[PDB]
Formats: structure tokens, sequence, C-alpha cells
């Protein structure tokens, strides 16, 4: 189900479906975080249809106005829209098409409605840098962006230094007692355990295919099917049968690499930074475990 989701889960989610469109096109890529959604660039139809889906603005045939509506009611306080406009935009695209569920069925409606109230659905939807950076100070507990997931939940359970801490650090896995909170931390922040408590198989293969592996596939899916995990540690124990899998070399490859770009979730975007480099990222780890005082 659905619920209503803080700035970093719309970035997160706003993130992974600009990856998996824009198609190295970075200028396009651009428009996008923009928001200046146009029918007239290629891509743009079928990128429109993965955003309001994993937004929740549309589920079944057409877009879902109640699901819009919570959105806006769980952060009026500091979306800076009106009553008035908040509920107008939900029933006006509410009305919209759809239908079949095309790309360009709900793209024209989106677009439509968009241009008619620009950057009102940016401020509902918590990706307007003003309203983000206000929810994100005013809400400590939400990871803002510039500190790594890792980092993040590390600062929670460990003390800088520790010694429990810098085994994490050094070969991303630990024996002691913190680390069943500390990994339930990361796996949920990483999206390798969902929102319900269940594993994402496609999650964790993101981060493989990210560093530009691709034999593992089944590797990874036989990890988890015979993972003896209870619930009182379950993500604790899909990490461990991951990490014995893929074996610490591979599986720390792919978590440095994913909590770098859990920084800036438009990391691979940019085009600078759109590439693997292995060598590059040692001196990122280095600076990481500096970070923690290990
Ligand atoms: N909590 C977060 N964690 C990681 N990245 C985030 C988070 N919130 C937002 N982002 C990313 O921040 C990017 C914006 O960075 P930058 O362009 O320098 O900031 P701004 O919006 O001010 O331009 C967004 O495109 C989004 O992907
Ligand atoms: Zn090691
Ligand atoms: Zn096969």
């Amino acid at each position: 189900e659905w619920s209503p989701m803080d700035p970093e889960e719309v970035a997160f989610e706003e993130a992974k479906c600009m990856e998996d469109h824009f198609g190295n096109d970075f200028g396009l890529a651009e428009k996008w975080m923009k928001w200046s959604l146009a029918e007239s660039d290629g891509k743009t139809a079928c990128y429109v249809k993965c955003l309001v889906e994993a937004l929740g603005m549309y589920d079944k045939q057409a877009f879902q106005p109640n699901n819009i509506k919570q959105q806006y009611e769980a952060y009026k306080s500091d979306n800076g829209v009106d009553q008035t406009k908040g509920d107008a935009i939900a029933n006006e695209l509410g009305k919209i098409d759809a239908k079949d569920g095309k790309c360009e069925s709900i793209a024209k409606g989106f677009i439509q409605v968009n241009n008619a109230n620009k950057g009102v659905l940016e401020k509902i939807y918590l990706l307007d840098s003003s309203v983000r950076d206000a929810i994100y100070k005013k809400n400590p507990q939400i990871k803002p962006k510039g500190i790594s997931i890792f980092r993040f939940c590390g600062k929670q359970f460990y003390q800088d230094g520790e010694a429990a801490y810098c085994n994490v650090r050094k070969h991303g896995f630990s024996d002691d007692p913190k680390f069943i909170k500390h990994s339930n931390c990361t796996t949920r922040g990483m999206r390798w355990m969902k929102k319900n408590g269940e594993m994402d198989e496609s999650a964790i293969l993101r981060g493989l295919h990210a560093v530009n592996e691709n034999g593992k596939d089944d590797v990874v899916k036989k990890s988890l099917q015979n993972c003896k995990a209870k619930d009182e540690s379950k993500a604790r124990d899909y990490y461990k049968c991951i990490y014995d899998g893929l074996g610490e070399q591979l599986f720390m490859k792919v978590l440095d690499y994913i909590e770098v770009r859990s920084e800036n979730y438009s990391y691979r975007l940019r085009e600078a930074t759109s590439k693997y480099d292995a060598n590059a990222m040692r001196s990122k780890v280095k600076a990481l475990d500096s970070e923690a005082k290990c």
C-alpha cells in the first residue's frame, strides 16, 4: 500500500525513475530534475509514468486524488500551498484520461496539469528545494542529502572510532549486538529491505549492476532462498546471507558505491560522476573512514 512520503523517499524514487529512463542523455536528465516535462522529448512519456506510480499518484486505471490529498495533508505546514490549491490539483489530476494506462496517456494529462500549476507539484511532493530543506532541518530523523545512509545510521548506534564501528567500516560486518539495529537501518535505507520487511531482490541486483558486475544474479537469489532468518534479526541475517554468497570483496565493492551515491541520489545522473571508477573509489572510502574516525 501507499502512504505519504517524506522528502528523502520522494528523492529516492525520483532518482530511480530517472536512472531507469534517461538513457545516458544528461541534458534530458537535467530537464527532469528541473521538472521541465515536455511531450516532445522522446523518453519523457514513460518517465512520467514511472514517477506518478512511484509517488502514489497513479494506481488502477486513473490517478488517485485521495493519495495526492493525503500527501498534501501530511506536510501542509511546510509545503507552502494553500488548502484551496491543494484540494484543487488533487481533483484536477483525478479528472485525467488514463483509462488504458499507456505512457503517452498518463504523461499527457500530467504535463497538462503541471504546466497549469507550475511548481506546485514539486512543493506537495517535497522536491522543491526550500520545502525539502526546511523539513530536513525540522526532522533530524530523516536522512538529509550530504550524508551517506551508512553514516546516518552509524551515528545512531556507534560512537565514532569505537572498535566495533571500525570493523563495520573495514569488513562490512560485525558480530557485536549493535549491528542488528545498524544493518536493519542500512538494509532498509538501501531499499534492499522494503517497508513491509521483505527483501527486494531487484534492489540488490541494482547495486551489482552499478559496479558493472553481471554474472551474479542467480547467486543472490540462492543466498536469499536458503537464508535462515529470524524476525528479531531479519535484515542482519539476510545481509549476512548476501555477504557470504557474494564474498567480502564483491559485497564491499557494491556497498561502497551504494554509500557514495547515497549522499546525493542524483549522483549517476550528472555526467562527470556517471561512470563507476574503481580508482576514484579508494580515496572516497578513505574519506568515509576518516569521517567515522576509523
Ligand atoms: N535525502 C537525500 N538523500 C540523498 N539525496 C538527496 C536527498 N534529498 C535530495 N537528494 C538529491 O538532491 C539533489 C539536489 O542536489 P543539488 O542539486 O546540489 O541541490 P538543489 O536542489 O539545491 O539543487 C536532488 O536531485 C536529489 O536527488
Ligand atoms: Zn575484511
Ligand atoms: Zn540463468
